[PDB]
DNA sequence: TCGAGTAAGCAGTCCGCG
DNA sequence: GCGGACTGCTTAC
């Protein structure tokens, strides 16, 4: 095989490096590497090195890294550029894997972990670690196995060993259901000290060290506990045994307000999956406990067990280990889901950095860039300091307040990296600049045709013709990337839908799942087996389907936050790259392109209706259109209509036939209006929404910018079984809001849009009635919780307290002097909720960590003295009558004349 | 919340508004 | 009571 790295560091004058070689053997090596600089030399000094803008460069080799960034600073103290890759061990790697690298991911040793420590006295601090470490579950991806250490005899308690059999039993016969497939998984390792669980632990680490390291928390908890308890039982020399060269570095991670310490172990490039499920999952969650993210990800219930986490290992040791073990299969199960460790190794390799590096889009696409210059011998510019300017950004368009009743989307693909190909838009490709005209100008093709050599963007910039720029190039080789991906996403969706039609009808019959590629559309052949098949079978080929979706989904999404990444990089002053001319060529051609596309579907309509000076086009937001069907629909007359799908299929085709090209022509005219490269303005029909056929439901309605819900048939190809709520903004969306709520206002939403006003109003009139009965947590609030220091004098709200902060503080009063008690953690979630008038607590709400069960020391207290009312009117009634009065509904039924009857 | 960007919505505090 | 200035938090894109 081609060779591949593992990990990569600079140590002094050496690079470190792990990888695996040809035979496909994992190897370490140090390499005394001479990286090169480059300064501008005289047009006279023959070479091949050049910059990005074609002035000549000698190179300059140096006799080890050290001399190479001295240099730099006396090119700062001399006044002078000093080029090329600064990051040696970036350099080091494009020298050594100068391909495309082909990596086998069976040859990657990902390790996965967690720990457990008894504490009596509060969060046991990693930083101190001053408690005994007595549980560690260590799973290693190339063994398959569970590797458990568990400690027998310790300060807080002498315990039984664990048992493998009470761990496999139903927790119906005392057991701890430890899921069955892993059972012969597990490698159980009783211990009768702490000191031999750490050194077997050390020397087990040593046999087989981690590459990849992940697990939940472990960047901010694991890690730094068992460095520093290591450090404190047996000095630095044996916790830097951690790293494979030995070398660790305490870092230092500063935010707005205050800062936190993480140990770096070099060698080893650790992937915390909090950290992954953040930046890749594209949700925001009420909390961040694995119990939470796996229940919402897995549909597992919570592990359930009696008494507080510091009083567990005593009290039942046997559970204490199991849960140990379910804590590090969790965060497997997710990522068997999710494929965030895939997509990372994918991205880092493609980019050529360390892969802990993919959480930086800044890195990943300075070494991508450079990789590509690289191969034609051109020289990367020396990164710049610049002052923090703010800059435009998208157009979204004033929407009427209203009920919608048919509408029909269209949005452009990949908007931003869209127009960075079609512009030509570089740090090399600026040709110049062109007086500008208001942007109205441009949208209304009235201004002067900005250029007739370069190709351009309404913001003044002008643009070569002759030659793509780097990052128009390397830009679109990602973009092809996701685009395969979304169309094995989109592929599994369609398929789903297939199944779930086949669902309503199922065979009663034993038989077996289909053996399937689920990211290619069905053949004929098998939508006809899958018509014989049983609800068994059709379940099961359904989650295949969803899993696959779901992969697709991870892999196409995150590539395009890559490239939508580096757009925005461009606006960023740490980016090699940063230029704000570039970043507002962008953002500026985006807003003329969306309101020229407005100008030019109404005009459309105007003219196939028979109208004129009439709004089609009822909202837009950065890259979107949203047009109002009525008039299509009422053309041919709803009565002429068999059922919903068919007047889908008719605005499917209209779509399709009549506004793509009409769309495409327009964004012809401006492509050549600007003398672009390449016209690159697709804008693709996204949805068909309106009320059931027959129904009384009002299809969709907008309340504001971003704030809108639709009724939606068809998705970009998609025909749902089920007509599927597309809400935007509203309450129904945002993690602040009380799940019960969350659930009762999407009902709310669902009734409006499918059955109309009477519905509603039936609806309402009963939740309000029942809503009392709600478990305390489906209707709390949730906030992040900052700065919670600053506005606490005494223990009570100083001015200006935030309404949630007020809360925590009140939480903190009620639970002082119990070191026992769940802490608030600063930068963390809480639940929330109002206190009626005179409660014991002394204010009007209190707060405690999302994701948990208020303590027992004041619960009942709390749900005695809950403000149902101000709950209600906050999180559900407000709500609910700005949908209302937006869709010009009442959620109440008005008195009539009827009622005298 | 270490980690590319801007636009913009709503909750809440403080305080005017004769 | 509302709304503007403001902070805080969250979402759409
Ligand atoms: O986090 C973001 C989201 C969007 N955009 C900018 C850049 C985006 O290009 C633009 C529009 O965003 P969408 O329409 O939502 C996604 P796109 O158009 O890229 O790709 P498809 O529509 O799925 O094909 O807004 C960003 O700069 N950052
Ligand atoms: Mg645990
Ligand atoms: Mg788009
Ligand atoms: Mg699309
Ligand atoms: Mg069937
Ligand atoms: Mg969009």
């Amino acid at each position: 095989m081609k060779e591949f790295y593992l990990t990569v560091e600079q140590i002094g004058d050496s690079i470190f490096e792990r990888y695996i070689d040809s035979n496909g053997r994992e190897r370490t090596r140090e390499v005394e590497y001479k990286p090169s600089l480059f300064a501008h030399c005289p047009e006279s000094q023959a070479t091949k090195y050049f910059d990005i803008y074609g002035k000549p460069c000698t190179r300059k080799l140096f006799a080890n890294m050290r001399d190479a960034s001295q240099w730099i600073k006396r090119m700062e103290d001399i006044g002078l550029e000093a080029l090329g890759m600064d990051d040696f061990k970036l350099a080091y790697l494009s020298d050594t894997y100068n391909y495309e690298i082909k990596y086998d991911h069976t040859k990657i040793r990902v390790a996965n972990f967690d720990i457990e420590v008894t504490s009596p006295d509060g969060f046991p601090e990693p930083s101190q670690a001053k408690h005994p470490i007595d549980a560690i579950t260590h799973y290693d991806s190339i063994d398959d196995r569970f590797y458990v250490f568990d400690l027998l005899n310790s300060p807080y308690g002498n315990v039984e060993e664990w048992s493998i059999e009470i761990a496999a039993k139903l927790q119906e016969q005392g057991g701890d259901e430890v899921p069955s497939e892993i059972i012969d998984k597990i490698i159980y390792m009783p211990f009768d000290n702490e000191k031999e669980l750490l050194m077997e632990y050390l020397n087990f680490w040593q046999q087989k060290t981690p590459v990849i390291l992940t697990g939940w928390n472990v960047e901010s908890f694991a890690i730094p506990y068992v460095y520093n308890r290591i450090k404190n039982i047996f000095g630095e020399s044996t916790a830097k045994r951690l790293s494979p060269h030995r070398k660790t570095r305490v870092k230092v991670i500063e935010n707005m307000y205050g800062s936190r310490e993480i140990i770096t172990l070099f060698g080893i490039s650790v992937l915390d999956y909090i950290d992954l499920y953040k930046k890749f999952s594209f949700t925001n969650q009420p909390s961040y406990s694995l119990d939470y993210i796996s229940e919402f990800e897995l549909n597992v219930g919570k592990l359930k067990y009696d008494g507080p986490i510091s009083k567990l290992r005593e009290s039942n040791h046997q559970r204490y280990i199991s849960y140990n073990i379910i804590a590090v299969y969790r965060v497997l199960q997710i990522d068997a889901k999710r494929q965030f460790i895939n997509l990372s190794l994918d991205m880092g390799y493609y980019a050529k950095i360390q892969i802990q590096s993919v959480f930086s889009p800044i890195k990943t696409w300075d070494a991508i860039i450079f990789n590509s210059l690289k191969e034609q011998n051109k020289v990367i510019p020396q990164g710049r300091s610049h002052p923090v300017q703010p800059y435009p950004g998208a157009f979204v368009k004033e929407p009427i307040p209203n009920r919608y009743k048919y509408v029909m989307s269209f949005d452009l693909t990949s908007a931003y990296p869209s127009i960075i190909r079609q512009v030509n838009i570089s740090p090399e490709t600026i040709a110049g600049t062109f007086k500008v005209a208001p942007l109205h100008d441009y949208i209304n093709a009235v201004a002067e045709r900005p250029s007739d050599v370069y190709s351009c963007s309404p913001n003044g910039m002008m643009y070569y013709k002759d030659r793509d720029g780097v990052v128009p190039t390397e830009i679109t080789k990602v973009f092809n990337q996701r685009k395969e991906h979304k169309g094995y996403m989109l592929a599994a969706q369609r398929n789903g839908e297939i199944i779930k039609e086949a669902l309503h009808n199922p065979n009663l019959s034993v038989d077996e799942p289909l053996d399937v590629d689920y990211r290619f559309d069905f053949s004929d052949e098998i939508k006809e087996k899958i018509k014989k098949l049983s609800a068994k079978s059709l379940n099961e080929m359904l989650f295949r389907a969803q899993r696959t979706e779901v992969a697709g989904m991870t892999a196409q999404i995150n590539r395009k936050a890559l490239i939508n990444g580096l757009a925005g990089a461009l606006g960023n002053v740490w980016f090699r790259y940063y230029d704000l001319r570039n970043a507002t060529a962008i953002t500026t051609f985006g807003q003329m392109a969306l309101q020229w596309i407005e100008r030019k579907v109404n005009e459309y309509l105007n003219e196939v209706c028979g109208t004129e000076g009439e709004a089609f086009v009822l909202y837009g937001d950065t890259d979107s259109i949203y047009v109002s069907a009525d008039k299509i629909i009422d053309k041919v007359g709803e009565s002429k209509f068999r059922d919903t799908n068919h007047w889908v299929d008719f605005l499917d085709k209209f779509a399709r036939e009549r506004m793509e090209p009409a769309i495409d022509r327009g964004f012809r005219e401006m492509c050549e209006y600007m003398n672009n490269k390449q016209h690159l303005m697709f804008m693709d029909r996204e949805a068909i929404a309106g009320p059931p056929l027959g129904s009384k439901g009002i299809g969709g309605f907008w309340t504001g910018k971003k704030r809108y819900a639709l009724n939606v048939w068809d998705m970009e190809g998609t025909r749902y079984a089920e007509p599927k709520l597309k809400i935007m903004g509203l309450e129904t969306q945002k993690s602040s809001t009380p799940k019960a709520v969350q659930k009762a206002l999407k009902e709310c939403i669902r009734r409006m849009l499918q059955e109309g006003e009477e519905s509603l109003q039936e609806y309402f009139k009963e939740f309000e009635k029942e809503f009392r009965q709600l478990n305390y947590i489906s209707i709390a609030s949730v906030s992040s919780a900052n700065n919670i220091a600053k506005y606490d004098v005494g223990g009570f709200p100083g001015p200006k307290c935030p309404f949630h902060i007020r809360g925590i503080l009140t939480y903190n009063r009620a639970i002082k002097g119990n070191i026992d008690a769940p802490q608030v953690v600063e930068g963390e979630k809480v639940y929330v909720l109002p206190l009626r008038e005179g409660n014991p607590f002394g204010d009007k709400c209190i707060a405690w960590p999302s994701g948990t069960e208020i303590t027992d020391l004041i619960k009942d207290d709390v749900l005695h003295w809950m403000d149902y009312t101000v709950l209600l009117e906050k999180t559900f009634i407000k709500p609910l009558e700005g949908f209302t009065s937006a869709a010009k509904l009442d959620y109440e039924k008005k008195a009539s004349l009827f009622d005298m009857f």
